[PDB]
């Protein structure tokens, strides 16, 4: 505690003969504490009160010890410039292998031994409004049977090497008639299924319908989406091919209260459902008071994923009033889902369509909103050619030809 | 052999007086090992056979001691946590500096000297179908002299630091009319010449024609796009505005066989060929057995780049049962193409436009396709008033207006 320029190089901490352990190695309020290839091993993990911390709590100790100063191998709380590089790590019987938090900002965590403790890799605590985090974590502990958790891959600055967008929607800037403002998409562009709330206020939003719980069949009267994955020939071996998708992050404004639900399901070939949860407006919090991330976990053997809004009470409700509150914390809604790759490309990354050498894709398309020309009653068999004749005319000057 | 946390600062390891080596350092079935500025230099480099490993046979090493442990000045096999950061090197008189393989997985590369060997910087040998490999390489050494090989560049988590697409293309999800399938492109927009191969199922794909060698001229038949690089004005010389791009990396799918041919050509101001490949579906097999990357060397000089598909024997082909074999490895046809720029963004990256203050850019168009009018026969000087009345009024609703 209360150290600076503080070098950990080589050397061991373990706990052989099962002490009593909030963590290994506690770093309070330090300023550059590095560690240098040390080896970590053998915790027997509780939390600062004296619980034990096994796997069949686990979920619990995560929901009730957040802000405890234990719960790791090694736990690091105000400190500037931490850095780990890659030592082996094993026998971690804890949540998690680093948790950070209390404004530590600009950690780097370099490849250790991935999938040694209960629940993370990396679990980041860090809960201020006024903090702004940014750390690099490698990506190898990202893609593995533990992960880290929803405020680490928000924190993560390196996150597009492991992961790439497989959706991104942000709404306009000038509203569609009819409509108070501009706060929310005014067209269903981005979904296959759904509809809007009302064709008198664009700017309420799409249309939320009920459904009972998040592992329901989804009807096309609900808003979603659907795209299969993992996608091999007769020829490959399923030992072999192997996962496209291992985890799914999802980013969306904050509000305080709402029935609404952002919905994901992932699927089976026969169209079951093999897992899928749901989340309420006050669970994107991880950078309260404006947006947030929530992790879902991709069973093995999905084929394909479902994802949507629908309405957790029994009316029809509305983006605008049921899930952003009315916009008391957010003026512009956005909806960005990433996907976490089991094996970084092996399939192929999602991303748009582009060549440098087609013009439509190098610079896009100049076609132009043609103005508008009144339907025409000309009856004495040449108004009706004239009208022709400017149609045409319009068409060839505003791009259509 | 067999070690686990083992730090190597400082020191030196050389080969002085030229004894026979297969490398300086050989590491096998560590867990961290870590290597903190050490002085590495001065390799006469021998096959584990005893071959001695000279410029004339280079190429010939590389493909029968794939998997022989040498071939490097640090030679890596089922290391975990491998890592090191940026010494300098020199004399190493040996295929390549690092060598890594047999599922070293979470490894990450510093900025040491580079083009010290005499074929690679980064030399990735790992070839196991259920391995999941995913490394840290420093940008400096990928657009370099050597560069590094195929299959570290499929490994290499940060590649978007030192590359952008090119060419990204997908197969859509609904098949057009008609069609037996939806696994590979039914029409021919990213595309500047060439055809699809049958009207009557565009599931067949593209059309591939006949070409001789790799270094012949391609004709409008063939399926393939032109673009220029490097252009620089008349003040500026040379010798002071340099190469655009160095190495191109390709991914596309993987199959055991086909006549197919993927084709790239780097060509001079005059039109002439400067150099040219050609790569084979089992070519593309780095991450086996689903997809891989090869690599094209750019010439110095080069204005003008050529890519597309074409039939390596005298008939004409398609991609589906000539390049796919019929999907028995892949369900989903996709290529990307990666340029390496030989100076970051000096002359400014490719990819896609955009603009944030632009609705047509920020979210899209919002036109939608307009429903069947049956083509009409009414002849008493207002049948055909309405028809056209109809069409406007579709025109107007569907946005184009």
């Amino acid at each position: 505690q209360g150290l600076s320029n503080v070098q950990y190089i080589g050397g061991q901490l373990s706990g052989h003969g099962s002490p009593r352990n909030t963590s290994l190695a506690t770093i309070t309020q330090c300023n550059s504490f590095i560690i240098y290839g040390t080896d970590l091993e053998d915790i027997n993990g509780f939390t600062t009160d004296g619980t034990a911390i096994t796997a069949d709590n686990i979920d619990t100790i995560e929901s009730n010890y957040l802000k405890d100063i234990s719960g790791a191998a090694i736990v690091v709380s105000s400190c500037l410039g931490f850095k780990i590089d890659s030592p082996h790590i094993f026998k971690i019987k804890t949540l998690s292998t680093i948790k950070l938090m209390n404004n530590t900002y600009n950690y780097e965590i370099g490849g250790f031994t991935p999938d040694e403790a209960l629940k993370y890799n990396v679990w980041d605590a860090n809960g201020l409004a006024t903090n702004r985090i940014s750390g690099v974590i490698h990506p190898r502990l990202v893609n593995s049977r533990l992960g880290i958790n929803s405020v680490a891959f928000d924190n993560m600055s390196n996150k597009l090497d492991v992961s790439s967008l497989i959706h991104n929607e942000t709404s306009q800037i000038i509203g569609l008639t009819p409509s108070t403002g501009s706060n929310v998409p005014h067209t269903r562009i981005m979904w296959s299924n759904g509809a809007m709330y009302s064709s008198t206020d664009l700017n309420n939003g799409f249309r939320l319908n009920y459904l009972s719980n998040h592992n329901e069949p989804l009807t096309p009267m609900h808003l979603y989406n659907e795209f299969s994955v993992s996608e091999f020939g007769g020829s490959v071996t399923e030992s072999n091919a192997l996962d496209e998708i291992k985890y799914i992050f999802i980013q969306t404004t904050y509000a305080n209260s709402g029935d609404g639900r952002f919905i994901i399901q992932a699927l089976d070939a026969s169209g079951s459902v093999l897992s899928s949860n749901w989340y309420s407006p006050q669970s994107f919090n991880s950078t309260f008071p404006i947006s947030g991330f929530v992790r879902f976990d991709v069973p093995t053997g999905a084929k394909k994923i479902r994802y949507g809004f629908v309405n957790s009470a029994n009316y029809t409700g509305s983006l605008r009033s049921h899930f952003m509150s009315g916009f008391a914390y957010n003026k512009r809604f956005f909806l960005k889902i990433y996907a976490v790759y089991n094996d970084l490309g092996r399939y192929g990354q999602f991303e748009p369509p582009y060549s440098v050498a087609i013009d439509r894709f190098r610079v896009g398309d100049n076609t132009t909103q043609m103005p508008s020309i009144p339907a025409s009653s000309a009856t004495d068999v040449a108004g009706v050619n004239e009208v022709i004749n400017s149609l045409l005319a319009s068409l060839k000057a505003n791009g259509f030809m």
